[PDB]
């Protein structure tokens, strides 16, 4: 089937789906291919074609360092491209109902991977069961990432970071300017993410730039203001001289180091990005947004607080343990092969591996909070409270504190905390519900008969809709299966629902005490020493 | 007199009404005669005419097997066609008062007839007493009816369903692009309607196509969430095929049996459609709406939870006695032609007859609810019972809970119950306030003093003022002639004003205790088989 | 109950359910509250397929046996519907499953929705009320582990025998000593906080919002509107079936 853009003419393909139709367009170029001298610089636009884009195809993934930590494990593979990896990967697939509506609402993935990585084309970001089950027109892009994403020199026009925001800002125009073409409705578009996918839609309530973009959003497992989320101005320099200094590209004439890595090989670029920091942890974001006073126009961590930003409803959410699939990429003591128990000594092995620049009442004064059990007997112990050391650190309490700083303004702010473990789950039973395993649901995989349990089938049926009708009409409500309705999250009462295949409650004030002391008592230990 | 239409010249004529003169455009065509090709197709647009057309006749109604239980019969008849049956009848009335105004208020009217029959055409429908009377322009159009108004075959673009519905659309189209070369006023134009032509108006409220062409809302005995009026996709899909096999039309090439069926006789299909459905009940809605896509671009049942819908004033209301009419076309032991006392055996001989797809607890447990009599003495206990199931069901409780869940989004809503008997009525005096016996009132029939009892002429230029008021003004209160003004209808103390022609008065929650029954109650025995 | 309370009176001068519903009561603060598992204590004394000594994984037809025990003279109908509510598995596997479904229904039958209904009609005129649901397995306990937070079981720790240092794990110690605390409080001040040990303090149950507090070893979280759907059934739905019945 054919569809006229303001580029030129596009071909797409026909997916059988749920013993009905869908109409995919994988792969369309959206900006112009950042080759040579563009490397760097902020998406180009892109020149007309006479003929017809074959959009049939998944494109390539950007440049990227792979995951090798468990080559042939498929709960690390899932997540690796899998898709020829180019500087040439600026495309976005789109994926209609059939038969082509109409005026229908529109969603926009923002794939994650801490900055550093991600792709469009993974099976569990698969368009087509949405577009199908909720007469959806979902859409998702690729992005640069790492170093040829967000290689800061600030104020530098050749270098000046956030490049793969701007990237997606751009594939959000596109879809302003041409969605309507087939046959969705610009006025209507929720922006959902995961991860540093949500941190990114974040950025954008926040962007002048993307202001008129979109209607709504969807921040799963993310927000800007989570500790992982934003570098600073002159992090961002010390990171790029290293990296000029690691590919031996010192110099002087500032914009010389800009020439001289614009001649590099990606792979001269890749190998080095891993070196260009101090002292890592598995959650390092070595190349990610920056403070460039063009997208980002100031501090976010200010724009927030002051109450600047897109006033629209939101849709936030958590995992039960979004910090066990960090523990297997540093911390001694663990292991996905078998019941990873560990020592107290290890926990504190562990400690130094996620807080390596914290001082010694820093590291002593979080050993206190999360290690006085009721009956110190359970040999888990050390093991579990690693994990939700890692998680509410960097996930929930930054995303709970988010949903509290903007709904103090007025707007409607949903909050859920998924819980439920997928059968499927690749990594053994003590990781629980990992960092990143509700997009299946989300996405609709369980849907898919010929696989899952049947009570996830459900599951995901229930999130599915309840995405939908906040993407079409800002309410996450599940109306007809007789469900419980979703109470909107106020400062005050601090309402979320929880997800999962056996019992949805309205719960108030998650990790109440845990959050408490992220949220003041240790960043105060932080204040005398730094 | 001559009158310049977007389309071409058109002639009309001058009525004699009360000592004074209206003027009226019987029959304009407003759409395409949907013939040979067009049959089953959404209405196409009309060719300019550089002629007159001469709109002095009423014009054709739409094909529809005819009433045949009591020929001869006025109460029946007078329901019944009264002009030429033809697949060429989507045309339309206006009525303008004279002089010619001005800016005048328009209301439109649209026709009930349980989605299989019906016309503009009827002598209560006659506007040119309400535009005499409170100068108005009155304007009412033809429609599809039964499978060619309603056959659906989901998503295939040459039998979408909802063609009925697009009918009345474009006709609404139609006053918003003429109507002030009448001297009428686009930007107040109330809906009104009655049963199938309420549930009509209530589902231009829900779509998008609709919502701007018209100001308000007029709501008689019926809504789009009563049982009847709304067919889902897959009933649909079944009822099509079933019609298929009985005309010789099934096929595999799904658009062949559209092919099939476009060429077969409007009377091959007429005979067939009462066939279509497994068991029928007198209120069996054959083809009548579904959840389209284009039209209702999502369940109705689920836009009214979520208060997506036109947001304005709407006027709803009920007669005592809905249930009664349709008691002498199916249940045993009643006859227009004596008291149809009835014995509790028959009373359950009736409750399959209006509940065949139902459990043995489904229906003792409507007994229960309906014959606990403080002295079961009265022989009309069963009669009298039969008929408030029906009504109930299928016209009040759905009424009353369509002004609940619509006025909790911030609107005004007023409620109606209507309960003065006709003097001239046809039918006999058990059978009580029919449904459809307030048409009479509204179109101002009593005023014309050569007739009606001098109090029903007081009745009517009640409920006409309040009509005008409301369309007008957005209030349905008459002023001078000293009555009592009516309250909004609100979730909290849910207050309605009665019609009679003896006593007017401000009464709260209507029906509570048989509402709760059919509300929750019932349909929770429902979920426990099927 | 063969030979229990009436309305005498004399001691009871109205029918209770009256009295309750017009407000004819002391007025003053209560601690109301439920364990876990009421219902499973009284499996064991008839119900097929029920035994202390065994997995009692039971099938349906035990339970429909079991109904027919403790729903005597409960119509045809009536007894189907408490089938319908209970038995809704999303997935048939838990070979558990109908053993859990006749416990609830034993439970929250007579014991945790007649408390529920009980507390919010008595906050309605505007006392404090307080709520809890205790829901720890003494490690003690004689009965097998399928009986879970039984009847009863919540006594030990109110009245301080997890102090005796000499027996209960050290966390029951604990859990008994906040309890204690709160008892004592309430008691003493009409306030059952544990202000010191640093509590979740215990919300006061409003007939609205329907807050209650969670008792136990770990978990010690705030929540509200307890067995809100099997409490809709058992307060408005199944009394409606009954007045069919007979
Ligand atoms: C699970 O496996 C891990 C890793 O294989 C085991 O952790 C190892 O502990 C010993 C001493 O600390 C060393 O042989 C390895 O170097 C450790 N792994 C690393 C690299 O940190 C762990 O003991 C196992 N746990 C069990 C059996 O529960
Ligand atoms: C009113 O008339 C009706 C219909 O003519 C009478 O109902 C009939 O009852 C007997 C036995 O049930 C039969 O002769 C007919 O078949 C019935 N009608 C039908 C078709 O259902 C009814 O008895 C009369 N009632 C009175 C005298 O009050
Ligand atoms: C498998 C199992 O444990 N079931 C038995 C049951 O058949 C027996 O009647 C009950 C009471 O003695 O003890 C137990
Ligand atoms: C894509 O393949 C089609 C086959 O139908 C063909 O028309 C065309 O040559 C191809 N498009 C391009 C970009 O050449
Ligand atoms: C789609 O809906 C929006 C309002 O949400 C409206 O303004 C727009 O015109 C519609 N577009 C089409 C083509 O239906
Ligand atoms: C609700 O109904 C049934 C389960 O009874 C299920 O098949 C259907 O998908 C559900 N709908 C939604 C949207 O959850
Ligand atoms: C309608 O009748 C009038 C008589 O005044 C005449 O002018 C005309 O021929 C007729 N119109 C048409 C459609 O021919
Ligand atoms: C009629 O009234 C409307 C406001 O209700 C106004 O905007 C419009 O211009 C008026 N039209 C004429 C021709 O008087
Ligand atoms: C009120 O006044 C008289 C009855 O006294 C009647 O003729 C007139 O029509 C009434 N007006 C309305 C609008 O009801």
């Amino acid at each position: 089937i054919i569809i006229a853009t303001k580029n030129g003419k596009v071909r797409g393909m026909q997916l059988t789906v749920f013993g009905g139709t869908v109409t995919a367009f994988l792969g369309i170029p959206y900006a112009q291919p950042p080759l040579g001298r563009l490397r760097f610089k902020k998406p180009q636009s892109l020149t007309k074609w006479s003929d017809i884009w074959n959009a049939t195809k998944y494109a390539n993934s950007c440049c990227q360092n792979i995951d090798q930590s468990f080559p042939g494990f498929h709960g690390s593979e899932m997540w690796n491209p899998n898709t020829d990896l180019s500087e040439d990967c600026l495309y976005l697939n789109v994926w209609i109902p059939a038969p082509k509506p109409k005026n229908a609402t529109v969603l926009i993935w923002i794939y994650g991977g801490g900055f550093q990585t991600g792709t469009s084309s993974l099976h569990v970001y698969d368009g087509k069961f949405l577009a199908r089950v909720e007469r959806v027109i979902v859409v998702s892009m690729n992005y640069r990432v790492g170093a040829l994403g967000f290689l800061a020199l600030p104020g530098n026009p050749e270098a000046p970071g956030n490049m793969g925001l701007f990237d997606q800002q751009l594939a959000l125009q596109w879809v302003q300017k041409n969605i309507a073409a087939f046959g969705g409705n610009p006025k209507s578009v929720t922006l959902f993410g995961e991860s540093a996918g949500a941190a990114s839609v974040s950025l954008h309530l926040l962007s002048p730039g993307s202001h008129s973009l979109f209607t709504r959003a969807i921040l799963q497992s993310g927000s800007f203001n989570a500790p992982w989320a934003v570098t600073s101005l002159y992090e961002a320099r010390n990171r790029t001289l290293n990296l000029a200094k690691l590919t031996g590209c010192s110099r002087e004439n500032e914009t010389e180091i800009i020439k001289c890595l614009r001649n590099k090989d990606p792979q001269e670029i890749l190998l080095n990005e891993a070196f260009v920091v101090p002292y890592g942890t598995p959650l390092s974001v070595n190349f990610g947004p920056t403070v460039d006073g063009d997208f980002l126009t100031d501090m976010p961590d200010i724009l927030l607080e002051l109450g600047q930003f897109k006033k629209t409803q939101i849709l936030v959410g958590v995992n039960k343990d979004e910090g066990t699939a960090f523990l297997v990429y540093g911390a001694p003591g663990f292991s996905k092969d078998n019941n990873s128990i560990i020592t107290r000594k290890e926990f504190q092995e562990g400690l130094k591996i996620f807080f390596p620049g914290v001082s010694e009442f820093g590291k002593e004064s979080i050993l206190f909070h999360y290690t006085d059990w009721v009956d110190d007997q359970r040999p888990e112990n050390y093991r579990e409270a690693l994990g939700d050391v890692v998680g509410d650190y960097n996930f929930i309490c930054p995303a709970l504190e988010f949903t509290k700083k903007f709904s103090e303004w007025g707007n409607n702010a949903f909050f859920y905390y998924f819980e439920h473990r997928s059968s499927k789950l690749p990594w053994p039973e003590w990781m629980g519900v990992m960092h990143g395993y509700e997009i299946e649901f989300v996405f609709g995989l369980p849907l898919e008969r010929r696989d899952y349990t049947k009570a996830e089938e459900i599951l995901s049926r229930s999130i599915v809709k309840r995405w939908a009708n906040f993407a079409k009409y800002g309410n996450p409500q599940e109306t007809q299966n007789q469900s419980t309705s979703w109470p909107v999250f106020k400062s005050t009462e601090q309402k979320y629902l929880t997800l999962n295949t056996e019992s949805t409650r309205i719960m108030t004030k998650l990790r109440a005490q845990q959050c408490r002391f992220w949220t003041s008592f240790f960043p105060k230990v932080l204040e005398m020493t730094g």
